């Protein structure tokens, strides 16, 4: 084994290590690259990854910086934050309307708000702020045309009505809204984000992709099907991220529900995804070659959000933590592989090192992935997230509101 991870400096030092790989595969910050971005989109021949992977990256960096107190990486991070908010500051950038699913643009928004909540520097007084940007995502997420009478309700998976997709209503961009909403609320104190967080929630329950009996958390239906044709898909990034938003809101709300939702989803999440204590991508990961580019990246965030429900919901830790451990453990075990002997692959249940081309990209997901892992080990002296009691960002009134916002137009 190459990283160490026994004491706070180890962890330290391995982290930085895992955020200089990690940054290998960035080349948006050099000269004529885009910020903001990894190499991509796959559709065009340019590389590996999509738009919102490059926005998941981004919030990976808010986080290392929030765990370890490196800002060497900082810079970069603005930039390519501020470089994908669109005219409209609401991440939906036009060039990218292929791309612009609620959950691309709630991935954009949820590092906006975790900028916000770890107190990330505000950008330039002329430019977004942290609280304004994720607002706005949420606000256009919220408009009227989102939300059509379809499965009694429920974001659809794409926002343009000609994407390929808009007539499946899936799990993940219902989770982003609600996440967001529930963060918003616990930041701004303002009831209105929460009472949409419930409204969301109640839906996703109500039509079934929560298992009403063991809290598996499923993919999505489709709206022909008045949503029924549930696909049963157990993603983990999904699961992991209605856990984070109930813990929002059990912490906002100090509502029994809302504790019992955390615990019950909690259980599933241990019960399906961690295998003698190491996160397991159930859908895909039980073969080599199946994992999609984005795939590879859902147990990183299982590992940052997880450990952030420790903070926000204290009473979770002693589930939550030594779980996190053992998959940390495994994922630095699996780190050794050529040419540079610490190289990371995805199949850190499995032991043993596993080239990334096996899964047919250059492996920046699974980078990804382990640095969330290893960083999110020093959760313990972290900060929890700040509300608007100490947080040095500034919201808009106005979010999404802008009079050439695309919802003008739809
Ligand atoms: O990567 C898994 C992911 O794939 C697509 O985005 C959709 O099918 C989602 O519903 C699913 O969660
Ligand atoms: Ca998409
Ligand atoms: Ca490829």
């Amino acid at each position: 084994q190459y990283y160490k991870i026994d004491t706070k400096e180890e962890i330290l030092e391995s982290a930085r290590t895992l955020a200089y790989d990690m940054m290998l595969f960035y080349k948006g910050n050099q000269s004529g690259e885009i910020p903001g971005i990894l190499p991509g989109p796959p559709t065009e021949h340019k590389g590996d990854y999509y738009w919102w992977e490059g926005g998941a990256m981004m919030g990976t960096y808010v986080d290392y910086w929030h765990l370890t107190g490196d800002p060497s990486y900082n810079h970069v991070i603005m930039e390519g934050m501020l470089h994908q908010v669109g005219p409209n500051a609401d991440y939906q950038p036009p060039n990218h309307t292929a791309s612009l699913g609620n959950d691309d643009q709630g991935f954009w928004g949820m590092s906006a708000m975790l900028a916000a909540e770890n107190k990330f520097p505000n950008p330039p007084d002329d430019k977004p702020q942290w609280l304004a940007l994720a607002q706005a995502v949420w606000t256009t997420q919220a408009s009227p045309e989102r939300h059509d009478g379809t499965c009694n309700g429920g974001l659809r998976w794409q926002i343009p009505p000609t994407n390929a997709g808009y007539n499946y209503k899936n799990t993940i961009a219902n989770a982003c809204f609600f996440d967001l909403g529930a963060r918003l609320a616990r930041y701004t104190k303002n009831n209105t984000y929460a009472e949409w967080a419930e409204k969301i929630f109640d839906w996703l329950y109500a039509v079934g992709y929560i298992d009403h009996e063991t809290w598996a958390v499923y993919d999505g239906g489709h709206v022909e099907h008045n949503c029924t044709d549930i696909n049963r898909a157990q993603f983990s990034y999904n699961a992991a991220l209605l856990l984070h938003g109930a813990a929002f809101m059990w912490n906002y709300t100090e509502d029994q529900k809302w504790k019992d939702r955390v615990d019950n989803l909690l259980t599933g999440i241990l019960r399906d995804f961690f295998k003698d204590g190491v996160v397991f991508e159930i859908p895909c990961e039980g073969r080599q070659g199946a994992c999609t580019a984005d795939m590879l990246t859902f147990k990183g965030y299982v590992h940052r959000w997880m450990a952030v429900v420790t903070q926000i919901a204290p009473h979770t830790k002693d589930r939550i933590l030594p779980v996190l451990r053992t998959s940390a453990e495994a994922a630095v075990k699996q780190c050794v592989g050529p040419p540079t002997g610490r190289r990371c692959g995805f199949y850190w249940k499995s032991g043993k090192f596993v080239d990334p081309s096996v899964d047919h990209t250059s492996g920046a997901g699974e980078a990804m992935s382990v640095l969330a892992a290893v960083s999110s080990l020093l959760i313990e002296y972290a900060e929890p997230p700040a509300t608007n009691e100490t947080g040095i960002s500034r919201g808009d009134p106005n979010a999404g509101m802008r009079s050439r916002g695309a919802a003008q137009h739809f």
